[PDB]
């Protein structure tokens, strides 16, 4: 079932009616839904708001949209480049001689072609298979429980997306008929972003500061039809970033959001000094390449272990505003609420599978073993972009030059040449194999 593609097309009809006595939401693969996004005002300060969007379920718990969501103005004029390329036209109106409908159809086909490549790689690589089995199917438990969510509900805002029908009289898509398990949502870069940006976010966050160990589905803003050049080692051998590797990087951040280990913050809601190494978060170095931490692999592994230790145990500071609540205290406090309460076997198994914990039937309580919660955090960092690049033989940064245009078109649907294959992926990262964009400035 890993990355098994549903029979779903760009033009497959959106759900307009639902009869629970003869239909299952599990069989619904094209529907109106809503997800949180950061929206920006004219000043450029962000607030989290729901946005309606049309979703395609391309595989169990994996959703894509062709909708470019309105998150405010980018603040950059059309076709200006600053490393990244900005255009308000991409997936909103005619762009590069392609209609909106053409662009949306191509975006759908291109994302499916990328996932067909990943399915072929799962069949070839135990490591890639293990990664997709985890991000596609893992149980995702968020806390605290929100709004009208019962303490024993499996599906909620952290791990499912709403199925909305239209109010017949007003035509507004605001009639919720249920929800569907969600692990991964892939959408185009929103209006506020450049068209070359790739960005992974927590799919759902409550109003408070996020808690370590509280998971959500992840949303990736990603468009495989564009990429940016990169310089080799510290020579001048230039090549194009492979979008299939860019998405694997973002989905690795994704796995960290699914477990609630991506974004450690203190009681003031700021990143603690121990989470950063000008400044780069440890979350970025462990997603990119362990070896960037130190030339000696054993020192890299030790600094990794110290970071995971603080994610797990938190840290008490002499300034209590800088203290961090760890995964162990957050998860054990959450599960300790259930001590002595009768719960369904379905909710019991959901929690057991999510955190790798056991349940004591006699005392009706979760057994929250420290070694199990440590493994939950450690397991989140089992793979990085560099490992993917070695398995797939994709060229990436080893990681401001005046070497001209940064942003390139990528012919994912093979209109120009044999550019992208479902078995081999991107057949060349050479810049002369791709079409440079032409920024006005
Ligand atoms: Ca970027
Ligand atoms: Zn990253």
């Amino acid at each position: 079932d890993v990355l098994e593609m549903f029979d779903v097309n760009y033009e497959s009809p959106i759900l307009e009616s639902f009869d629970s006595t003869t239909q299952s939401l599990n069989d619904v693969h094209v529907f109106m839904s809503r997800i949180q996004m950061s929206a920006y005002d004219a000043d450029g300060e962000g607030r989290i708001e729901y946005r309606n969007l049309k979703l395609y379920e391309i595989s169990s718990g994996i959703f894509i949209s062709t909708d470019r969501l309105d998150t405010g103005a980018s603040g950059v004029e059309d076709d200006h480049e600053m490393v990244d390329y900005y255009s308000s036209a991409r997936l909103t109106r005619e762009f590069l001689g392609e209609s909106l409908d053409s662009q949306k159809s191509d975006y759908f086909e291109g994302i499916k072609k990328v996932f067909s490549f990943y399915k072929n790689k799962c069949n070839e690589s135990r490591y890639i298979k293990e990664f997709f089995e985890e991000i596609q199917f893992r149980n995702i438990c968020g806390f605290p429980k929100q709004a009208g969510t019962s303490s024993t509900d499996i599906f909620d805002q952290f791990n499912s997306v709403d199925v909305l029908l239209q109010d017949p009289v007003t035509s507004v898509w605001n009639k919720k008929v249920g929800s569907k398990k969600a692990n991964i949502v892939i959408i185009p870069p929103a209006t506020n972003l450049p068209i070359t940006e790739a960005c992974a976010t927590a799919g759902f966050q409550p109003e408070g500061f996020p808690k370590l160990g509280s998971g959500s589905f992840f949303t990736v803003q990603f468009d495989p039809f564009f990429s940016t050049r990169f310089k080799a080692h510290e020579t001048d051998d230039v090549a194009l970033l492979d979008p299939t590797l860019t998405l694997l990087h973002e989905m690795t951040h994704g796995l960290h959001f699914q477990k609630g280990i991506a974004n450690p913050v203190n009681r003031s809601g700021e990143t603690p000094a121990w989470a950063t190494t000008k400044e780069t978060p440890m979350e970025e170095l462990l997603t990119f390449n362990k070896h960037t931490i130190d030339d000696d692999i054993e020192i890299s592994d030790h600094l990794k272990s110290t970071y995971i230790g603080f994610l797990y145990n938190g840290r008490n500071e002499d300034d209590p505003t800088e203290s961090v609540d760890g995964v162990y205290q957050n998860v054990s406090s959450f599960l300790n609420q259930y001590r002595g309460f009768e719960i369904s076997s379905d909710f019991q198994h959901f929690i057991e599978s999510c955190y790798g914990v056991k349940y004591n039937q006699e005392s009706k309580k979760f057994i929250v073993n420290p070694r199990n919660i440590k493994r939950y955090v450690q397991d989140g960092f089992f793979i990085d972009e560099a490992k993917f690049a070695r398995i797939l033989n994709i060229k990436t940064r080893s990681y401001p030059d005046n070497l001209g245009v940064w942003s390139y078109r990528v012919d994912i649907l093979n209109r120009l040449r044999e550019t992208f294959d479902e078995d081999r992926g991107l057949l060349s990262q050479e810049l002369d194999f791709h079409t440079a964009l032409t920024p006005v400035v």
